C-alpha cells in the first residue's frame, strides 16, 4: 500500500464515522479504529485532525451525490427531484450530516470553507440536470439553468430549516409538494 | 411603575440584542442599559432566558413594524419589504434573527421563540397575498399559505448562502430571485 492508498482507506474509515456520529465523533482514535491502523499513522497521513474531518465530509456530500442518482433513461423531471429531494431511504445519514455542517460552519472557519465548496457541488448536479433536460426538450428555461437552480436549492434549505423545527403544516408531503411545485414553475411553463 | 418599568427593561433588553446579540444579553448589561440596579431585573424575569427569548421576539415585531409600507403602495412592493429588503439599518436585526436561527437547535426556549417569529412572518405574507389577490392584482393558483411558505423558504435558504459570501449569490442577485419568484407565484 502506497502513501495514497494509505491516505484514501483512513479517509473512507473517516467517512464512516462522519455518518455514523457526526462530527465531534471523528476522533482520531475513532478514525483509526474504524481504519484499521494505529493512531499515529493517521497522525502521519494527515496533520490537521480539522482538515481530515472536512475532507471526509466533501467526500461524504460527494458520495450522496452519488447515492441519489438516477439511471439516465429516467425523466428529467424525476432526476431533478432526485437531485433536491430524493426520498431514499440510503441518505438519511447523509443528510443528517450536511445539516450539522450548516451548524458548525458559524463557528469553525475549515468546515465553512468545505460547506461553500459542497453547496457549489449540489448547484453543478441540479445545472447539469437542468440542461440535459433543457437539451431533451422536457424543461422550458425561461432564465438560466444556474439561478434556477439557485432558487431551487434555496427552496429546499429554507424549506427543511423549516421543517426540522418541527411544523407541522410543513411535514414530509409537503416538502415533495413544495418541491415539485417550484419544478414545475420554474421548468414546465 | 408594573408594566412600565418592565417595558423600560424590555426595552433595555432588545437593545443589547440589536447592538450585541445574544451573547451580550446578560442581566448586568441589561440592567445598566436600563438605568435599574441588576436585581429588578430578577424582579421582573424569572429566566434569564425567558428575557433573551421575549426580548428577541419583541425586536422581531418591530422590525416587521419597519417593512410594513404605506398601505397605498402596490401590493408587490408590499409584499417584497415584508420579505427582502436590502437596507443595512436592519443588519442588526437580521443578524439576531439568524442567531436565534443557530441557537434553535440547542435552547427549547429561543426555539419557541424563533418558531413563533417564523408564524409572524408566515401570518404578514398571507395577509398581503389575500389583500392583493381580493384587490385583483394577484393571481393564486395555490393557496396563501402554500405561496407563503415557498417565499419564506426562498429568503431562508437564499439567506443561508449569502452568508457563506458566494460570489454569484450577493445583495442584487438575492433581490433578483426573490422578484423572479414572486412572479412565479402570483402572476401566471
Ligand atoms: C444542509 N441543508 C440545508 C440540506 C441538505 C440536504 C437536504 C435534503 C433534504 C430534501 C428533502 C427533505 N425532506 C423530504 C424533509 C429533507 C432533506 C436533500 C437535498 C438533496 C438531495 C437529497 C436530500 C436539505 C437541506
Ligand atoms: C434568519 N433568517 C432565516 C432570515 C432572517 C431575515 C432575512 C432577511 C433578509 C432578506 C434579504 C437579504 N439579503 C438581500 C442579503 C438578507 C436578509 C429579511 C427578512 C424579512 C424582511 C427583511 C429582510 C433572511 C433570513
Amino acid at each position: 500500500l502506497n502513501r495514497e492508498e494509505r491516505r484514501e482507506t483512513i479517509m473512507q474509515a473517516a467517512m464512516r464515522v462522519a455518518l455514523d456520529q457526526g462530527f465531534t465523533g471523528m476522533t482520531v482514535r475513532n478514525i483509526a479504529t474504524a481504519a484499521g491502523v494505529a493512531a499515529g499513522q493517521v497522525h502521519h497521513h494527515f496533520t490537521s485532525s480539522g482538515e481530515l474531518k472536512s475532507q471526509a465530509f466533501i467526500r461524504v456530500i460527494r458520495e450522496m451525490m452519488d447515492l441519489q442518482r438516477l439511471s439516465r433513461t429516467a425523466g428529467w423531471r424525476e432526476q431533478l427531484f432526485s437531485a433536491l429531494g430524493s426520498e431514499d431511504g440510503r441518505l438519511e445519514p447523509y443528510i443528517r450530516l450536511w445539516r450539522q455542517a450548516q451548524l458548525l460552519a458559524d463557528s469553525d472557519p475549515e468546515i465553512k470553507s468545505a460547506y461553500l465548496l459542497t453547496m457549489n457541488l449540489w448547484h453543478d448536479e441540479a445545472v447539469r440536470i437542468i440542461r440535459a433536460g433543457h437539451a431533451a426538450g422536457e424543461f422550458t428555461l425561461r432564465d438560466s439553468a444556474e439561478n434556477i437552480a439557485w432558487r431551487l436549492i434555496s427552496l429546499v434549505c429554507g424549506l427543511d430549516g423549516i421543517y426540522v423545527l418541527g411544523m407541522p403544516e410543513v411535514d414530509d408531503a409537503a416538502f415533495t409538494r413544495h418541491l415539485q411545485h417550484v419544478i414545475q414553475l420554474e421548468l414546465f411553463s
